[PDB]
């Protein structure tokens, strides 16, 4: 029922009140604004400190919420003092040039867990395989640069030949899905973009999330599995950095949707080719070297935060009505 539950985006008189009418202007023209704030409560209080940092007033052309967030569309334009001090108030901010079209065809490709994630993940199914350290023995081989990212995938699941299937289920059950995940897949889909997951887990999981969520694709590592064992073979390609971005460049033309209008959601050096092949490259949650290399980022908020940051541009050019 997960995927049926949209994040609600609605203009709130009530989040207006919360501020003096002085911190609004109407002077200036929605669609030329060039950056939002949001985070789940927003208060004149942050805004009287961002004020202070930044030496100036800044005003808000417009307010509203999307589920528990809270969305401004900002006057002026985002310096590095702002993201300093936005940063501090752990508040979300985000430039909306060239944020993709919610009213028109479109395709969001996601990551479905930080590399980091998915060796804990590995890790796990070893541990729980017996083979907890020859796994380990050749993880530290991939440190010292004798195996390449391929080789390390492929050698670590060898280890697991002879694995009963039932490991895998048992290790899905101990780990929870990214925060708003469904949310964000449900509210998209009403929109009648399409969603897209690829990740180099294993397609055991992500075909799972894909059931669950209704995905419209998924691909990741497919472990080999007979008579309920896993065979420690790999079938078909690793996914990598470039399979990614090739996903979302085949599923676009595929969908028929227009490069400029896709987004690609991602957190580690391995995802930069696929966001940087994407009309927005959204990093969520990533390291501050990631962070700035992508046109946006989540820092704070769930994958709910990406909404805020596609909300904005149909805000911004009044693609819509909301009641």
């Amino acid at each position: 029922l997960d995927a049926l539950t949209t994040l609600p985006i609605k203009k709130h008189t009530a989040l207006l009140n919360r501020f003096p009418e002085t911190r609004f202007v109407t002077q200036l023209a929605k669609k030329r604004a060039s950056w939002i704030v949001f985070g789940h409560y927003l208060t004149p209080a942050q805004f009287e400190d961002m004020d202070f940092f930044t030496n100036r007033f800044n005003a808000i052309l417009d307010m509203w919420k999307v589920g528990r967030y809270e969305v401004a569309l900002m006057d002026g334009e985002l310096t590095s003092e702002h993201e300093t001090i936005l940063k501090a108030l752990e508040l979300d901010y985000a430039r909306i040039q060239d944020v993709p079209d919610l009213t028109k065809p479109g395709l969001i490709v996601l990551d479905m867990d930080s590399t980091a994630i998915q060796i804990e993940c590995i890790d796990e199914i070893a541990k729980l395989a017996g083979v907890g350290e020859e796994v380990a023995e050749v993880t530290e081989r991939a440190m010292q640069g004798e195996l390449d990212f391929e080789q390390s995938l492929r050698l670590r699941v060898s280890k697991l030949k002879d694995a009963p299937e039932q490991i895998l289920s048992q290790v899905r059950e101990t780990l929870p899905l990214m925060p708003e995940l469904p949310e964000l897949v449900a509210t998209l889909h009403a929109f009648g973009w399409k969603v897209a997951i690829a990740s180099g887990g294993f397609t055991y999981f992500s075909d799972y999330l894909k059931e669950q969520l209704s995905l419209d694709y998924a691909q990741s590592n497919t472990l080999e599995i007979v008579s309920g064992k896993l065979t420690g073979q790999v079938l078909g390609e690793v996914v990598s950095a470039q399979t990614k971005a090739d996903i979302l460049l085949t599923l676009a033309q595929q969908y028929d949707v227009e490069i400029h209008n896709t987004v690609a959601v991602g957190d580690g050096a391995n995802d930069l080719v696929m966001m940087a092949a994407a009309g927005l490259g959204v990093a969520y949650h990533a390291k501050p070297k990631v962070e700035a290399k992508a046109q946006t980022a989540v820092r704070f908020a769930g994958l709910g935060g990406v909404v805020c940051i596609l909300s904005a541009a149909l805000v911004a050019q009044q693609k819509l009505s909301w009641k």
